[PDB]
């Protein structure tokens, strides 16, 4: 049973492969993170499970040349390089003679040399450029931005900066974001160098996996698109520093003030946004290959219904050590996998089939998970039940953090009242108690905030294109200083983060536990009442939305009746569900009921997609167009609505509202109706 | 059981529905077809069926204008109208006090009145375009096409014209075509008349259903494109004729002779090309209109697998009387469903669910099955098992016509060697015996012919967009001559076609018996090494096709190597599936292996379509470019491959041909992949 699943899992294993797995970098595509999935293989198999297989796939990623080195400068009036950004990061401690740390760089940016002034954009939001160019009048056309990085997902910044006409991106750290009061500096604390950068994939992918093979897997014999249609590579060359190098590039800064204080990070200087102070000359050398990646997948059989599938799955992959971001996410799942395969081992199975990945190239644009699932969708899309993320397990040591579907937020509550709080002060107490307590929902009540999925992690193929129900679960702050640089080791987290391995171990039951519960209970454990709550709230909150435009809501008949009409439905037919899935007995009207459940979920899927984005394809969920790592629920409606007083064409962009709307509760009808009477 | 089932039926009754449903016309959107609709819905209810509902949609729909009446003109130098065509067909006998006979009418020609010279294009086939601008270099721009009825369907003629530049088409019926040798006109026989006109739309809709909502069922809230934007409409005028108006048309033609004996048909004309002779004028007033239909939709719930779905379906809507297309296809459905209700009625159901379908505005586009599937599609690719169509019992007399899917190849063989032959010369012996006799297959061996599954009927939704199995099964000749005619009447069947109503009976059998099977047997009556043998010869062919280009598959490095393996593993999986099928007990298994049966069709749909028909999935099937009635096997590769040495790009052309042979390979593998063992 469970609690005997929950009692094996131990700190000290958890300590000990994260140690494993982070003392050389593991980058995608190198021969090291090759060793170490033919190693995780080994592994998986002698703690034993049924198979152990590698599936590859030869996919494009990027590298900086590594005798022509990118960097950035400022030039003179005769062209001479008055100042360079640095070459590397300064390796901390102890690891000066690790070879082959990656230096930093924004993957998949083109190769060029761009000169001209610069232009400060704040974090190079939506709203930031519309502050520019509508108010300010600031037109970036021709010149170079640089933008701190926070709050959106860097490729979000990369496309706004394209779009409103920059040649060139400068990314950088900014200590207002990535520098908290009061603590050190690494290594003698958790904050970030002035010589630390982040690196990170600038790609606007939305859901394509593989840039080459959108649709269909990398596999020996794919065709290829050419690298000119390829999809979601940036036009513009991009490039990160740490906040040293960026005061350089700052302090000159001349042109207008900061509309306000928002735009002021906590470097002394001034925060300008120019144009110009002298020039800025950008180099950038990176190359883009075909490259062979791993995803490790291991197979758990279960006794009953071996043919549904309960998937377990994280990245490998590092951009160096990884000794957050994987590789305390990794160390969870190799755990979690040791305490199945112990339990198998006394003869024990799972009812559930349950699917464990190591995925590869996660940093890249989640190409080892998306390939993996293009390969493999009709086996998903027919027998996926759940997919379970296992990313970092710590980003802070303040709460747990969870976003998930609906139809898991029983599942969790549940789950959490059932395990101890690891919190200082809560000893004794669970931890639900102290998740609420530290994290409660605004959206009502005595209950502790879930997220929304977004994007940005091995979830999106499942959830946002397959429909298969998904949560992720981490303990996190109330990124991180030290996310995606040099300077995320083993000892960071040791030291810093969770000396005791508790907030790791508290994840791993949390993880553990939400597989078990999906994986060996007899009826599926979604509740699709939770569901027809938020499905109110989504529609409560877009019609608010809507109706900051009154009158063009009169002009062109803007009704949202239809949707409120399929919300009711969806609450009144899943209240009828629920009541039968309490009163019936018999493996067929169990395994019925299971795949009404199982299929809810996919009910939300429009086989065209969103509107440009046809690899999104949930119509209730889908990551911001703003921002990658936020969930947007009713995306297409809130799209279409989006700046909607800026268009040329009322009829036509209220038309497309309208669209919308019918697409919206037309697709929440037919989601209820998968939970009406079968025949 | 079966015997019990089949016994039931009676051709008394068969032939008392036809006559019933085939007194008054029953065309799309009137009140007399939906008077039948309601009349349908009462007797299915007393019949016995658990349920019976109208599913009810508002469709763009085309009609002649009543009091400005549709024709064609011969004009004189001076614009005096010297031929006028006739305005309706000389009704039959005895039903010239029938109000609300449509006349003839292409539904959805735009309205206009163009004036130009004619040129004639045989059957308006692809090739015989070919033949016009290649070799007898004749240009068809601002010229008006006719064109015979014939070979291909109508929808595809008005498209080969239009881009050939022409601006208006009048199609006719040739004798050579439409007038067998050696029997009389109707009412004498079953010939064509010189004043009969073929009725039929001319939409180019490739599977979207209703032009106004493709992908969303037309509801109450449904948002519609403007008609401008509307899927498939032709942008020039149409309309048809008899042979009568077409002699004088015809007999006046100058230009170019015919290129050889196949352009010319036998009525006493030269049937030269053209262009001209004095003009023709055109005159079209015909409204599109959204008008509201019905299907009925009954349920016969299942005792075990209620959640599995067995569909029978064909059209209730008729141009005129319908009495062959579809009256007498829609008498075989309600004895059917009377039979199933009887064996109801002591207490017996079938294992699984049966839905019965009468659909509405097939002759307008499919639309009814249409737009009912894109309401229902969560549930039907869930829970979908097969869809046997039921149009027209009879176009012939001579034998069993069967189109399917391979996967029911062995269900179709063993229930006809099961059904006694009502063929004369045939008494004692089997259907089997007398369908292979008389119609033997090319492909091989000691076996009937079974064709594949194009379009231009009610299953291609089901099929082609869902991946649902289908069949369809009829008596055929060795379209027919009073096709979508006034002079389709119950007359003409009960007369000429089948007046013991016992090819009809063979028709109910066959069908209902198919249906049987579906719905009842314990492991789904699929045999997927079927698939297995078409899959290598449709390779065979598509290779053979490719082979007429040796320097192309050179320079490009054309292999078809992928195909071959991925069908080579199909054909292994298949077998080790099949076995595996034979050796197990266990209602776990049983459904496993029957949701392993019923979901490899569905594995053959793409998601992202085919290239330009996003609602045409199948890989494998697709209904032909150039002709809407004919399956063309990996359709994908084929038109890539198509008129190939014309593009003007060759390493563009060629490059498409291996993309889509990625595609076939991959989508055979993981096909494939689905009948593995699944964990
Ligand atoms: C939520 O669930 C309910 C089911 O309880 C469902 O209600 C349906 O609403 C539509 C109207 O939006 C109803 O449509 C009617 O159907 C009848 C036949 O039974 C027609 O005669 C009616 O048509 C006339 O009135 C229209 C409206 O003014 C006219 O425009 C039209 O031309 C006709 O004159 C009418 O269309 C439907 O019957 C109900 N079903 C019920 C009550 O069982 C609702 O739609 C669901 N919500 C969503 C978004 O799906
Ligand atoms: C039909 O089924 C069979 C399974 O029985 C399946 O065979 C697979 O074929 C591919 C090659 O097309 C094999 O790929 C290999 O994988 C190994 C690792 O196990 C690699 O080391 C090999 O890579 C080297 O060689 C390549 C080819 O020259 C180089 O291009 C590459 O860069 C490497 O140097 C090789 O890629 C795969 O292992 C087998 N699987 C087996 C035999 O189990 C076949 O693909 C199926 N057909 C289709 C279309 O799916
Ligand atoms: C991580 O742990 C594994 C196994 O516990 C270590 O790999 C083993 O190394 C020993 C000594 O070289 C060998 O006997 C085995 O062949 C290895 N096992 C494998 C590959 O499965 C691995 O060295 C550890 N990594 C580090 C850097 O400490
Ligand atoms: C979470 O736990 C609650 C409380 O145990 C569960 O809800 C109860 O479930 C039982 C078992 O079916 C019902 O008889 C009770 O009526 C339910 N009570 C309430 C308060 O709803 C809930 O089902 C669990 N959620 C899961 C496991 O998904
Ligand atoms: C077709 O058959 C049906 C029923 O067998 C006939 O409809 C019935 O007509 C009688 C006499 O008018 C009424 O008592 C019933 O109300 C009708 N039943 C219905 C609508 O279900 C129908 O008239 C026949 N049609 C023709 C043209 O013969
Ligand atoms: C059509 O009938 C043939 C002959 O009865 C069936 O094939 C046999 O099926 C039985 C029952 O599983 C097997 O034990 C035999 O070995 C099969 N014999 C042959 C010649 O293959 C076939 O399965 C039937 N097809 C259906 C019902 O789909
Ligand atoms: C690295 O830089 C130099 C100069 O162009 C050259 O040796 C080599 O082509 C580069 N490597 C690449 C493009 O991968
Ligand atoms: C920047 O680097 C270039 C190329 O190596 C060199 O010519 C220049 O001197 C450098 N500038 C400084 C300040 O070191
Ligand atoms: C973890 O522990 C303490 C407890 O509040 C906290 O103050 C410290 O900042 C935390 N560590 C990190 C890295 O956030
Ligand atoms: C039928 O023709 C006449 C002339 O245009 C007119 O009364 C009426 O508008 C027409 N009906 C239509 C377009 O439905
Ligand atoms: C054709 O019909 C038009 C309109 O009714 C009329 O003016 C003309 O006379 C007709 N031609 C003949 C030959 O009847
Ligand atoms: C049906 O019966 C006879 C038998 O051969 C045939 O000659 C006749 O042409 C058939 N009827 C039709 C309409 O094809
Ligand atoms: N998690 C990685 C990859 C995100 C993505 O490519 O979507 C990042 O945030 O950099
Ligand atoms: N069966 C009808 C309709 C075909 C179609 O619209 O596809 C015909 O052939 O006219
Ligand atoms: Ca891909
Ligand atoms: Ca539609
Ligand atoms: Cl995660
Ligand atoms: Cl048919
Ligand atoms: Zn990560
Ligand atoms: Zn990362
Ligand atoms: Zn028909
Ligand atoms: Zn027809």
């Amino acid at each position: 049973n469970m609690k005997a699943f929950l009692d094996e899992l131990k700190a000290e294993n958890i300590k000990k492969f994260l140690y494993n797995f982070t003392q050389i970098p593991h980058l995608a595509g190198t021969e090291q993170n090759f060793q170490l999935a033919k190693q995780i293989q080994s592994q998986w198999k002698e703690f034993g499970l049924d198979s152990v297989e590698l599936a590859h796939y030869d996919v494009l990623l990027s590298y900086p040349n590594k005798t022509h080195p990118n960097y950035i400068s400022i030039i003179n009036e005769d062209g001479n390089e008055i100042f360079n950004t640095s070459l590397f990061e300064p390796p901390p401690p102890g690891y000066e003679n690790v070879s082959d740390i990656v230096p930093p760089f924004s993957a998949f940016s083109p190769q060029g040399m761009p000169e001209g002034d610069l232009v400060y954009v704040n974090y190079a939001r939506t709203e930031d450029f519309f502050k520019l160019e509508r108010d300010m009048k600031i037109n970036c056309s021709g010149k170079i931005v640089i933008a701190r990085y926070g709050k959106v997902f860097r490729g979000n910044k990369v496309k706004n900066a394209q779009l409103a006409g920059a040649k060139g991106v400068i990314l950088y750290s900014d200590p207002a974001d990535y520098f908290a009061p009061g603590v050190k500096s690494y290594p003698d604390g958790w904050n970030l160098p002035g010589g630390g950068v982040q690196r990170g994939n600038i790609l606007n992918l939305n859901g394509a996996g593989d840039p080459l093979t959108p649709g269909y897997p990398a596999n020996e014999y794919a065709y290829r698109r050419g690298i000119a249609e390829a999809v979601g590579l940036p036009s513009i060359p991009v490039h990160p520093i740490g906040y040293y190098d960026a005061q350089k590039l700052l302090e000159k800064m001349g042109g207008s003030a900061p509309p306000d204080s928002s735009w002021r990070g906590s470097l002394k200087v001034p925060y300008n946004v120019g144009p110009g102070f002298q020039k800025v000359k950008m180099h950038i050398h990176s190359t883009n290959e075909v490259t062979r990646i791993y995803n490790v997948i291991g197979t758990l059989r279960g006794a009953v219904e071996p043919d549904r599938y309960v998937i377990l799955g994280g990245h490998r992959d590092s951009w160096v050590f990884g000794g957050i971001d994987p590789q305390s996410g990794a160390a969870v799942v190799h755990e979690i996998v040791r305490s199945f395969g112990t339990l198998k081992k006394e003869g024990w199975r799972p009812r559930r089939t349950i699917l464990f990945a190591s995925w590869d190239a996660e940093e890249f644009g989640l190409l080892g998970s998306t390939e993996w699932a293009e390969e493999n969708s009709r086996l998903l899309q027919e027998r996926g039940v759940a997919y379970i993320n296992a990313d970092s397990s710590i980003e802070g040591n303040y709460t747990l953090r969870v976003d998930c579907t609906p139809l898991m937020y029983s599942l969790v509550h549940n789950l959490t009242k059932e395990l101890k709080s690891p919190d200082e002060g809560f000893e004794g107490k669970s931890l639900y108690e102290s998740w609420t307590k530290k994290s409660p929902s605004p959206e009502f009540s005595g209950m502790p905030r879930i997220s929304k999925l977004g994007s940005g992690n091995d979830f999106e193929v499942f959830f946002q294109r397959l429909g298969i129900a998904s949560g992720r679960a981490r303990y996190t702050k109330n990124g991180y200083p030290l996310y995606h640089s040099v300077y995320e080791t083993y000892e960071l987290v040791e030291k810093f983060y969770d000396p005791m391995f508790k907030y790791h171990l508290t994840v791993a039951q949390v993880r553990g536990g939400m597989v078990f519960e999906l994986a060996n209970s007899i009826v599926l454990p979604f509740d699709c009442r939770d569901y027809a709550v938020v499905l109110r709230k989504y529609a409560d909150k877009i019609y608010s939305i809507s109706m900051k435009h009154p009158q063009e809501m009169k002009t062109y008949s803007v009704s949202f009746d239809s949707l409120f009409s399929a919300v009711k439905n969806f609450t009144e037919i899943a209240s009828k569900f629920s009541e039968r899935l309490q009163d019936f007995d018999n493996p067929i009207v169990l395994r019925m009921m299971n795949d009404q459940l199982m299929f809810l979920e996919r009910a939300f899927i429009d086989p065209l997609g969103l509107p440009d984005r046809p690899f999104y394809r949930h119509v209730i969920y889908a990551p911001s167009s703003h921002n990658k790592y936020a969930g947007e629920s009713f995306p297409g409606i809130y799209d279409a609505l989006f700046d909607i007083e800026s268009k040329v064409d009322p009829s036509k962009a209220w038309g497309e509202v309208k669209r919308q709307i019918y697409v919206a509760a037309f697709t929440v009808q037919a989601a209820a109706e998968t939970l009406s009477e079968v025949a």
